[PDB]
């Protein structure tokens, strides 16, 4: 069966402590529609109860210790999470955990540290003389004590921070100490993009490297995870990420599929990341997200023949995770660049019914977003579910592409004799509707095919040579399959 990932959260999920129970209750539904793996949000204790998990305080607290004024995380308790994972696994759905290793947030106390300021546009350049600051770097875990790990964090485990508690000023501070320097290799944007936010972990420090590998193995084992989503990969030493993934795989004996978030609209830089990590993990296809967004926002003027230009999926199809939108590109968020609603079903047909890429469905697109703008994403599950059914049951076999018009483009799948009645013909258009003659395979000659989306009511008959004349409405999608 075709694999399909689902990101199971949106930025504005409520702080009601019931998210793990929601997931548990949705397991049957997710398996029924064709989801084969779920990416869950960071499940460890953040600097406050309402943190989404990207300001992680204690990686060993999965919602069971009294820290930061709460036992549960935003999403629920550890036992609730283990019950959700149990329900998914009983329905043959895998679970990938989000891993936030670039920084730590919410230190228990400050420490005195010697530091220099650096140029925000070129972090290799020092711009001040050294001086003393008070940085938030002492992590003691008073609610956990030494349960699971007795490692405590201090300033010397970090490379820098962006807040001095003594003068109350925000600058990028690089710490002074033995062999201190920004890590390499990382993105060369801003000269060196190791520093992002909070207290930056030093992956040159051998105890830190060793402890982080130990945590990785503990986390995969405690929750029985099947893979990972690596946060902020452009900001973490590439050879460390390569080796950390290898160490967890070696210790568990599992495949541990891994996808890294390397946020850059440039395939060449993404290819460098793949090379530097020995092709041992996939990346999200950022360039394809931006091509889909561009097509959705040009009112029909985009040249649809160019949708695959510059994308990771056109060059490295087995190492790409394709997506339409996520918790950062949704309205009001940090990487806001939402695919407009009218085009969203066409974008989902493009990533779910083509042979290359491992597609991701976004929670926010299925169930709607609950942010406070006048442009939230509406719930589109009724439009996406028929496309997921097309992937689950019909998108198999040889593919033929028809990117030969500036508005109307399409592709077909001949089907596979081992999946009964498989085969499909998809057409999308960013402009007026029309038709296209496409080949679906002589083995499907004389069959009656119909649009599974319900957008067109007229069925199409495949001629004796394996060709059909397919139609599509304006600004729409049609996916024809065996009636
Ligand atoms: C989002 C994306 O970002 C990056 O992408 C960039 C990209 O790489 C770049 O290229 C560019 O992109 C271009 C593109 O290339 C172009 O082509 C295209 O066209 O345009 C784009 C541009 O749009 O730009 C991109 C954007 O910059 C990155 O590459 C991606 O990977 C990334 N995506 C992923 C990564 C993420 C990060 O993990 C996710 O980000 C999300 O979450 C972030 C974290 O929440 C969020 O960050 C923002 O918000 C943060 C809050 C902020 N932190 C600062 C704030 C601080 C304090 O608030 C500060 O904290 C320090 O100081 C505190 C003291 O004030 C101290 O706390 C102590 O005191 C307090 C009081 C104590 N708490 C007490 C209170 C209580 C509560 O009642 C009690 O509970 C408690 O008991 C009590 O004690 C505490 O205990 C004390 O410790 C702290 O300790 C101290 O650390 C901090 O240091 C500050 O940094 C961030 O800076 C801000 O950025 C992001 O916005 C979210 O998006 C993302 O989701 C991932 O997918
Ligand atoms: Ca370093
Ligand atoms: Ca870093
Ligand atoms: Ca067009
Ligand atoms: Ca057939
Ligand atoms: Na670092």
């Amino acid at each position: 069966v075709n694999g399909t990932l689902m990101q199971y959260f949106e930025w504005y999920t409520p702080n009601d402590g019931q998210h793990w129970k929601r997931l548990q209750n949705d397991a049957e539904h997710l398996s029924d529609i064709g989801i084969t793996a779920v990416w869950i949000p960071p499940a460890y204790k953040g600097l406050s109860q309402s943190d989404n998990g990207y300001g992680p305080y204690d990686l060993y607290d999965l919602g069971e210790f009294q820290q930061k004024g709460t036992v549960r995380t935003k999403y629920g308790t550890k036992s609730e999470l283990q019950d959700a994972i149990g329900s998914l696994h009983s329905r043959n759905v895998q679970v990938y955990g989000d891993v936030v290793l670039n920084h730590k947030a919410g230190a228990d106390a400050t420490e005195d540290v010697t530091a220099v300021e650096v140029n925000p546009a070129n972090r290799n350049q020092e711009t001040s003389e050294e001086y003393q600051i008070k940085a938030w770097t002492d992590f003691r875990f008073p609610g956990r004590g030494n349960t699971y790990s007795d490692f405590k964090w201090h300033w010397y485990h970090f490379d820098g921070a962006d807040w001095d508690e003594s003068r109350k000023i925000s600058r990028i501070f690089k710490f002074r100490g033995e062999g201190k320097a920004w890590d390499w290799e990382v993105s060369s944007e801003n000269g060196n993009y190791d520093y992002l936010m909070y207290a930056d972990v030093d992956y040159d420090h051998p105890d830190v490297v060793a402890e982080t590998k130990k945590w990785g193995i503990w986390y995969a084992n405690e929750l029985s995870l099947d893979g990972f989503r690596i946060d902020a990969a452009k900001h973490i030493k590439f050879s460390f990420l390569r080796d950390w993934v290898q160490a967890v795989r070696q210790a568990t004996g599992k495949e541990m599929f891994t996808v890294a978030e390397y946020w850059q609209n440039n395939a060449g830089k993404l290819e460098n990341y793949l090379n530097k990590t020995s092709f041992n993990q996939s990346v999200f296809d950022v360039p394809l997200h931006f091509n889909l967004q561009a097509a959705s926002s040009q009112g029909g003027g985009y040249d649809m023949r160019k949708l695959l230009n510059g994308t990771v999926v056109s060059k490295h199809p087995l190492k790409s995770v394709t997506f339409v939108d996520n918790h950062d590109t949704q309205p009001g968020q940090s990487l806001e660049s939402t695919v407009q609603t009218w085009f969203k079903p066409l974008a989902y047909a493009f990533i779910l019914t083509r042979e290359s890429g491992y597609p991701q469905v976004f929670y926010g697109d299925m169930y709607g977003t609950k942010g406070d703008s006048q442009r939230e994403i509406p719930a589109l599950k009724h439009k996406i579910e028929p496309i997921l059914k097309a992937r689950k049951q019909y998108a198999y076999g040889a593919q033929h592409d028809y990117f030969d018009h500036h508005d109307i483009v399409g592709w077909t799948r001949e089907g596979d004799s081992s999946v009964a009645n498989s085969g499909l013909a998809a057409l999308i258009t960013d402009g007026p509707g029309g038709a296209k003659r496409m080949y679906v395979g002589r083995q499907n000659a004389g069959e009656t095919w119909h649009d599974i989306t319900g957008n067109r009511s007229e069925p199409v008959v495949i001629n004796s040579e394996g060709w059909g004349e397919f139609h599509v409405n304006g600004g729409s999608v049609s996916i024809y399959v065996q009636r």
